[PDB]
């Protein structure tokens, strides 16, 4: 079924927190070890959305949140302001249903519309399903940082992939409008 | 001539701040746009050194600070705790004298002794001179993230390089001794 997506709101916090918790504990998509609290997750949500970045949820047929995705800074230094990084997390039972691709497509589309110019994915563990998802939406593998993570008793590689957004490098950004207005002080 | 290095102390912050300011304003090694104040640099120094990472200066023949370098996290998430990233800043007068090599040698050696297992360099602008410095110290180019920075009116590439440290990926780290103790909670 075509996925059901909408922007995240505060009321989605429990589901977001629990989905992320499961990934923290069981996976290598995230290199965090201790699940954040809901209050920490709330700070992160407020920070991401306060910077104008998209933060979306996927819903099941009853309207319940079953996955989420957001864009944020790669690094919040000024010169990186036209670059975003994607993060995508689905609850286990929502996997294998095309929802990851819907979420990534949504982040790509939103960030293009908003005026960003490049997107990077930092793929924990170089997880093959995650690489495949990104490749299908036009990301290219840029490097493999070997044995950079250590989790679940093993060394992990970290893959870096990139996709241009919109005009990419072909034009200069529009001065004085979002996202050129990010990280200026 | 052999470089004169020592660990940084609080009394070096004024000089460190001035060196970094020149880099912020005139270079693309750093993607920061506004020079930090000495107070801000001092907080950064406190944080880096509070995490046990090495922070060093290079001196001229009279003892004045003419460059500095430190290791710190690539990202401060648990699974990255055995990975460090190097940062090196030379005043204009310190360039072309083997001082970058000495600083990087010190970071590599220190982080090897401390028990880190990989070092990454994230090279702003992909400047060939910085790439070559790192290559000379055994780093290999891992990828080039194109048009990821925008500074001084230009799209900038960002190069990623990596060197193993010590045992690298060949052994599991010893539990409960630094740097296994970083970022745990
Ligand atoms: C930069 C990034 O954010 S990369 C994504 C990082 N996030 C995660 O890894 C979180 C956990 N995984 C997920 O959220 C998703 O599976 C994604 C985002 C990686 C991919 O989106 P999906 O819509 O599942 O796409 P797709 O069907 O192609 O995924 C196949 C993966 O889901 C697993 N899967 C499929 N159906 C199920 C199910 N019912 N229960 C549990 N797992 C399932 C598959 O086994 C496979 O994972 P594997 O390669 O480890 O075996």
């Amino acid at each position: 079924m075509t996925a059901t997506l909408r922007d995240a709101v505060a009321a989605d916090l429990r589901s977001i927190t629990e989905i992320y918790r499961e990934s923290v504990l069981n996976g290598v998509a995230t290199y965090e070890e201790t699940p954040p609290s809901e209050a920490e997750m709330a700070l992160r949500f407020s920070t991401i959305t306060g910077n104008g970045y998209p933060y979306v949820v996927a819903l099941d047929e009853r309207g319940a949140v079953i996955g989420y995705a957001y864009a944020s800074a790669f690094r919040n230094r000024t010169a990186y302001r036209f670059l975003v990084e994607d993060s995508i997390y689905l609850s286990p039972e929502a996997r294998g249903k095309g929802i990851g691709k819907a979420l990534l497509s949504e982040l790509v589309g939103r960030c293009t519309a908003l005026g960003f110019r490049q997107m990077i994915a930092v793929i924990g563990g170089a997880h093959p399903s995650s690489i495949a998802l990104h490749r299908a939406l036009g990301f290219e593998l840029q490097g493999l940082m070997k044995a950079t993570g250590f989790k679940h008793g093993r060394w992990l590689d970290t893959a870096f992939m990139q996709r241009p957004l919109g005009e990419g490098t072909a034009t200069k950004p529009t001065e004085g409008v979002y996202p050129d207005t990010l990280y200026r002080s």
